[PDB]
């Protein structure tokens, strides 16, 4: 009576580059009031801020490259995602990434998630 | 007050882990429970004797690590998210990813199992 992790995730992904790349401004929409965005730089916290967050990284004709995905069940029917590819923003380099998300049960309609935690970073900037 | 700092079961978990690993990998399985999945270089094998049936497999020999960052964060029901981003030797520095999941034992708070460990070589994928 269950979605496959696995497939869950990689549609979650296909989603989020589609809308990271169309309209990055209801991005915000996807994730409640406790969830945890990155993208050293600490993370940012609930709607209103990760909506400011991704206003403030002006999002724009933005490619990607999902190059890797895994997806597993977590505690309490949650989906956690391991994700590794490049990114590009105003079509310039693709920089390499590397990136975690939970999504857990939004809970009021069912089989619907929502992303309690999307952490990103880019190898260059840390490595 | 009521519950731990994340970065703090974060940075303390990675810590005891890759600690552990370049001491004996054959205590690993301490870390994880009957609900585990364990994932390195690829479908998850469950449980404490699998998992260190995994573990043993890569027979972990001087295990060298080198964290360069790491993210904690909370996620539902008091669990701790972790993506930790590093260097492997095993032997050159290989540049890696691993995402932990730490859940709430449940008894007793401030004490965690890995529900989740999930390991990726970039020089794999790319
Ligand atoms: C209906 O609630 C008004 C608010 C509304 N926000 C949300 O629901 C957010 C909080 N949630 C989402 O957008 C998530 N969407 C869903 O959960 C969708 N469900 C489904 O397709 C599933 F049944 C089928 C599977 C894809 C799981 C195989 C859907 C249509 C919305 O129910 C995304 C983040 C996701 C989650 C998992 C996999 C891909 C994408 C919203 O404003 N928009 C959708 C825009
Ligand atoms: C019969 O044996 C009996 C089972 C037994 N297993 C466990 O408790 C498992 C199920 N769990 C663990 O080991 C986890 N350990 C803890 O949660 C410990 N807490 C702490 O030191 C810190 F959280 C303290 C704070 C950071 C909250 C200020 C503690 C004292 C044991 O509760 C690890 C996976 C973890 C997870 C997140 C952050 C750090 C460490 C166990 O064997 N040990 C505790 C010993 C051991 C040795 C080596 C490796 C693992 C376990």
């Amino acid at each position: 009576e269950k979605p496959s992790p696995l497939l869950v995730g990689r549609e979650f992904v296909r989603q989020y580059y589609t809308l990271l790349n169309q309209a990055p401004d209801m991005l915000h929409r996807f994730y409640g009031k406790n969830s945890s965005y990155v993208h050293p730089a600490d993370a940012v916290y609930g709607q209103k801020e990760i909506h400011r967050k991704v206003m403030s990284q002006n999002f724009t004709n933005c490619h990607t490259k999902i190059r890797h995905v895994d997806a597993h069940a977590t505690l309490n029917d949650g989906v956690v995602v391991q994700v590794m590819g490049l990114l590009s923003n105003n079509n310039q380099a693709l920089r390499r990434f590397m990136q975690t998300f939970v999504l857990a049960p939004e809970g009021s309609v069912a089989n619907k998630f929502y992303v309690h935690n999307d952490i990103f970073r880019y190898q260059d900037e840390v490595f």
